[PDB]
């Protein structure tokens, strides 16, 4: 789960 992990999250703020 990506949008679970933090680092494939925080990355990512437009959908998590």
């Amino acid at each position: 789960g990506c949008c679970s992990d933090p680092p494939c999250r925080n990355k990512h703020p437009d959908l998590c």
